[PDB]
């Protein structure tokens, strides 16, 4: 699959360098020309949003096949979906690079905003109850991200770094998340 | 000054390196031998500590001198130091960036954080009268450290990319760093 190929060849080339990994660089690693990545993604811009939300499935799938649903309260569920995010970052980190390099970079659009919110009900709802509004705003969502992601990746690092140590690093990570992004 | 230029050539290194940076580069990029290098610092981890409080004493020399000192609220003040740090990291991103590749390293020793923060009584105090206690302990510091310097360089990022609305993301950084490390 030439466009299985190529969008593993965006992954590991936009976690690298960021979106502005050129479209000739990943049909090179994907062993195409570059007019067969355009023959499947129409711009860049769209192999982006269809890149990020592919690696979105690929995440949301661990997500939802680990989640303990005896669950109901919030941050409860958060908390799980949280340690089970950094398990599948730490199994991909290219993936996860990939996810925060296209997340800050403003070129995600509103329907692919949409499509990610609403591959996962649940977190969707969420998110939307207790977020500080401006995190989720058109304007200022990026920023958003990139504040979760952040806190999401130095998390990884300490819990990858010192074991003995990842299960606090994990919970206090979380938790000195929840108090920056959410309110009550 | 071989001293000097052992530090700004450290500080590149560890900027893109990390810890893990060669001390045999550091040194052929400051122009001496490698054996030069552990004349003006005895160790490797000394070297991380020194220049450690080297970067933090230049970027304090920036905070103190532009601090307004009618401000006694805490917050208000730690508002106000915050945005002379992104200030100073946007003006110096390899020294920022290796102030905080040595912060999340854990060689600093407890010495070194105490004079740090001793450069800097106002913040000191505050730090310790505000920051959650896991994230002063020992054990937790170096974690601390990372998650503010992450919330740290993701604003300097946003307001470098997009300075039409530096003000407000350097606004929104502090609070939600203010949230996720005081008490
Ligand atoms: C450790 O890394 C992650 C952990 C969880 C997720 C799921 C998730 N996606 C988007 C916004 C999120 C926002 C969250 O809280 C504000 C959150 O808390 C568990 C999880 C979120 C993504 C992650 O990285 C992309
Ligand atoms: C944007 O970058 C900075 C801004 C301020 C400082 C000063 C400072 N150093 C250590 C811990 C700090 C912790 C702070 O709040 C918890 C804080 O708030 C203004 C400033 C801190 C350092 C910075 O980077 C090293």
């Amino acid at each position: 699959d030439k466009k299985q190929a190529l969008l593993e060849a965006a992954t590991q080339a936009i976690a690298q360098s960021g979106i502005a990994a050129s479209t000739a660089v990943i049909a090179r690693n994907a062993g195409v020309a570059e007019g067969t990545l355009f023959r499947y993604f129409a711009t860049k811009d769209e192999l982006i949003n269809t890149l990020y939300l592919h690696l979105r499935q690929d995440l949301c799938q661990s997500l939802i096949m680990e989640l303990d649903r005896s669950i109901t309260d919030a941050k409860m569920m958060m908390r799980f979906i949280w340690n089970s995010g950094i398990s599948w970052g730490l199994n991909h980190p290219a993936r996860h690079r990939a996810i925060r390099q296209l997340a800050v970079s403003e070129k995600l659009t509103k329907e692919t905003h949409q499509r990610d919110l609403d591959m996962f009900p649940e977190l969707r709802d969420i998110l939307h109850r207790r977020v500080l509004m401006v995190f989720m705003s058109d304007e200022y969502r990026a920023f958003g991200d990139g504040l979760f992601l952040a806190l999401a990746e130095t998390t990884m690092d300490f819990a990858a770094r010192d074991p003995a140590r990842a299960g606090e690093y994990i919970a206090l990570g979380f938790e000195a998340m929840w108090r920056a992004l959410t309110r009550e």
